[PDB]
């Protein structure tokens, strides 16, 4: 980016201005997963892109995953795994691992890459300041209901308390376990936890990086790859996708669906897929709105 | 307490308004280790007075430790320890486990015991916010300064950003890992730790939970115990103590002579030490003033 | 209290935890009267008490009487009464002396015990930044409402400006007496009053002190005695009861019907009466609610 | 004032302007007693223009005297007095009566009439919020200094709790009795009162409304009558001015030596004095500056 | 103003209260035109009453004209105008001369006259922090509604942004330019402006300085100077008076009917006109209420 | 910038982070004239500029010239000039049209232009809310100085309400007329002004819009250019300069000196120099800092 003639990183930077006044002051939250979190590129500008936003005015806040994280802890442990499905059971002992790798291992990466440009991140689960519920869920397998341990989705959010630490000019790293309302903490799925923030806090927009170009209506067609999509439209798909793609949907479904102007899907191994959806309209994400 | 008169009920809260009006408004620091850490009832009355406190209006801050609960999982995960003199070399990873164990099992058990009264407790390292920075400390072994890894001292203090937290209403829970000055995250002695926080935040009280009855001066004599001690006395004392009360002494020494008005060493295996100490002059434990 | 064990005064104050939850930041209305008004040691503990609560962060306000000291003055100036049924006239001389009374001298008593323990207790009256007014009350006698001058009920609260006093961490003492529409100032019965001061503030808990161990149904046969009752039941009840208990029931009435969640009638011949009835379960008083 | 032609109204108002742009958002201290206190026309004005200053953005604060009208209150209870020289001892009795009859008669009678005008005066003592302390004065009689009971000169002033009752909106009516250091109360010379509160709140003048058109340096030659006078000629003239005037002057000294910027010593006998001494440059008083 | 006895100014101050309370933090909207800008005697005396009105806690908004200035200017541009009916067309060039005349020269001569006494005036347009904005109007000529250029009404106003600008001390001086919803300024009549701003920011008054005694109902007989009308009676009088009235009526009315609570067409000859309706009952101009 | 690859454009926007962090929260003036105010293409994306930082929480305040534009409306209105040496006489003729073109047409299309895109620009003299003060200065000519009438250079800056203006979100826009200590208006170089306004408000940077690559030590001499420059360095430098460069090297000069860590002389007729010199390392300016 050196040879590159100056009125051409001008007009860049100049293409920029319509995104900063839609997000000024606003809130974006950010499901950060993938090969994002894996490789040191990539999370080195990640933290930077977090540390962008921050430093025009914007609030990020982002809510992170970690499940081979776990999984790699449990085997390290010798913890043998009950499986329903193709869903591990999370016992107390396995919530126990998960909240310690998690909160104690995954989040801290983050939160010291960020606060490499300054004292931005703090790190979170629904546990600090009651900050956020959970509740049980179910999952469905052979199509029968079944319980599978400590897992749920997000009950009750402190909108105003956690506002508040954005305020302060903070920028919040969710680790995704919160108690119910018997105090007994949950592992909530990183996705759907992500839509449900987003929503509580009144988002400008949702972003879920993915390893993945885009959302594909008829993978593996490359031309079925589409840049924007109604709700309606993409509920109708749902049923029709790949296992990895439903959580990833589901959540902008509910995201957009609960008023969160549009949700992204967008490609997390691009270095700076953050900079390029937000500020650029040259992403290869899709965009998901109401209709 | 039930049997006994109403008359001597009364007697015991009216005798808690010195202590009420002198704590008032103030920060507390408490060191929280040992078997109040370890026993479900002496955690849960811990919780409590921490809730206590904060139903006072009185910004309690909570430092704790957890060397044992390290140990044990570092020998679940067959981390095979090397040792200088008596102390555990930290390699970086024998760090990354202290961090997930302190942090991310520890810190959260304590949270949520408070929260079981309200949403009070946040748990926050070093890390977060750049709330403290550390520097790497050597250890003394056989009369030679060493080298034992990534453990340090508290640096510097983001008193502000501290104050902050606990003007919102919030009890916060310390895990002693900070990063140094070039980014990487180093284990603080919890005692030596809390000394520091005390200092910079302004704190009215450092209380010390400890697993003994108070200080002893001619160990074991019954009646070597004391009450009261200046910061010039028991500095003199102490090349005499065991080995387990000098980091609890050296820290109420930082504390004392760096401001604090008063530190105390406390016993952490009565129920209620905290009420028992602050609210009540019939506490065995024993108090450091300056002289 | 000394030869107690330790033990048992802890288990003593952590009880208060609840209690202290329940009341941290709200008001509490405390009717001021009777043998606690005229007994040194009675006195002492109540304004110390009044400390208590402001330094929990529990807003007390005081509203007090003053009868005997009124008829007193007024026999010791020579001033003959009108009497109409067992009612003294009110005339413009008999107001100007129950308001030089009241507010000259037994809010004077009060405001400086409860200061020895810090810049607390403020007098006050209807009149001061006209905070209330009255309205002309008139009484029932042989069967006929009849007028015995400048007397009368509380008309309108400035809640705003009274709220913004104990905002200021000021304990309002008030002497009842009030301008009514035309700036006539009028004295005001001190228990429908304070009845009135609690509702219109969204009083958590209304106190009323009196020289009876509580409620009787039955009087004087001793099981007649009940703990709690609600406000249909009470009001039943009402016109059986002695001619000293009904104004303390009204106001009770008045206070729980208006939305004030309980109001109390307590034991103002115990010493420190208000630690035992707020942060105790074992007071004597009686607690109305609604029902 | 309706014959007047409506261009001579227009121009008394415009000549307003330069002491309204003097005053605005000050403080202006006034002492208020004499025949401005006793003559219901002067009475009504007198609040009136208390009114006035506090719709013009200015905040008056008034400090209150009443000596005949605790003499004749003693005479009515029977108390004899005792006579030290010319002054009355001041027994605990005496004060009881000074107290009640100040806070609870005068200062209630200047309350009720300001606020005619609105939600404005509010009655205070040293005792309340310990706004003020008083320390115990002797006099000089006969040539030795001599104890005369439970009088004293104005100790210390809470300055920023009562700069918070004028922001508010307020205007205080000050009872001059206050405790000394160990919680007795005494009473307070309403003129040196008033001097202390100006110097201590930095009053921009402090007026003194009394019964003369002014200061006469030679009474009673009427050409003696000054407009304006330095604080070190006063000084060398206060030994040969009539008794009633010393306590007057000697405000104007401590005040204005205490860098109060002017003080005032204005004809309580006019109808309106203050509009005339501060909005006019008519006036008979006479203003002291420092010199 | 020097013959006058003292306690005739006194009386003359006085009587100004119950309007000082009527307008005490209330915004007053002035349209200032005719002789009252153009004479140096009226113009600073209209200045010194701005001032005043500020050092009374009043808050003060200027709208102000210029078409005699205007029209100098284009003639001495050379700048031929065309016609129809008896209105200019604002052509593009014609409003850079309006906008140029007005804000630069007209405001210009207003905020350094007021200036002179103190901080207070600023000058702004619609443009200015897009305060207000302008709805392109037609005019009737001949019967027909017609376009005559760039010359609009007021279309929204952003009333917060206004009041923060009085609240922070200021004195509003409007120049009558405003963007339509394309960017394109218009320029908008001072006496519409001046109805359109008072009620937007819930005026307490509008006053309109015109060169007339007031409104005659049945010019030019003496007798048909009224001095209060309602709106209706006021509406239907419209069709029946003077080119140069309509304007000014029809501003009351619009502002009346918008819920300003009076309005007031006063003399602008009369030297501090503004001082002497507002604060005098003796007034020649008329007021305008509503019914 | 279209065919351009997606991962350059991350590049370009990556690269601006340091400097976002530089300058986030930070007054930044820039001086703007030359082509910048001329070319619709050059102006319309400097008041792109200016929202694009004020929508990265930066705080710009731009200061205008506009001799040329003061030249042309003097020609129009006939108004002979007099000059001494090369400087025209500024008679108060001369300034009310140098005032009313600056503030009234230049400032004016500055301000509408930046409010295309928001409620952002407000206009404003030195007169407005007594801003800022002008002294009366002399020029040198032929070796002597020499009145040239009401020119001045910038006296005192009202520090606090002009930071009040940009903290409420508004960018002033500067129009170089300013009162002197008598109420005088003068006009003053906008050049000198920017730097006097940079150095009172604690600006970060000073940008300085000139029509040349750059500063050249040895014009014509292209390797001449230098990219940064010390204070003493360039002090010595700039009696070799050419006489248009003079102004805008003393501006940098009293700037740098005065505290602003840089001052920099950008090309103005580079589209978007102000986000080239801002937020990329390619910009042709040149930087001065102290030395």
């Amino acid at each position: 980016i050196e040879a590159l003639p100056t009125h051409i990183k001008a007009q860049v930077l100049a293409e920029a201005l319509p995104w900063l006044k839609q997000l000024h002051g606003k809130v974006v939250v950010v499901k950060y997963g993938g090969n994002a979190m894996t490789d040191d590129t990539l999370r080195r500008a990640f933290a930077a892109d977090m540390a962008f936003l921050r430093n025009c005015g914007i609030h990020p806040v982002v809510v992170h995953g970690g499940g081979p994280q776990i999984t790699a802890m449990l085997r390290r442990l010798g913890i043998e795994g009950d499986f329903k499905g193709g869903f591990r059971v999370t016992t107390p002992e396995v919530l126990d691992v998960a909240r310690m790798v998690l909160f104690g291992q995954v989040g801290r990466e983050l939160v010291n890459l960020i606060n490499a440009h300054g004292p931005y991140a703090v790190g979170i689960t629904g546990e600090d300041a009651q900050l956020f519920t959970a509740v049980r869920r179910s999952v469905t397998v052979d199509g029968v209901a079944t319980d599978i341990g400590l897992v749920g989705d997000v009950d009750q959010v402190n909108t105003a308390a956690m506002l508040d630490l954005v305020a302060a000019g903070r920028i919040p790293v969710v680790s995704t376990l919160a108690p119910d309302a018997d105090g007994v903490v949950h592992n909530i799925n990183a996705d759907t936890a992500a839509a449900a923030v987003a929503e509580a806090l009144g988002a400008e927009k949702l972003l879920m990086l993915t390893d993945i170009d885009g959302l594909y209506t008829r993978w593996p067609d490359r031309d079925s790859l589409v840049s924007e999509i109604d709700t309606g439209t993409l509920a109708q798909l749902l049923p029709t996708l790949e296992s990895g793609m439903v959580p990833k949907v589901e959540a902008c479904l509910r995201a957009v669906i609960g008023g969160v102007p549009s949700a992204h899907i967008i490609d997390g191994r691009v270095t700076h897929c953050v900079l390029v959806e937000l500020f650029t309209d040259a992403g290869t994400g899709t965009k998901v709105v109401r209709g």
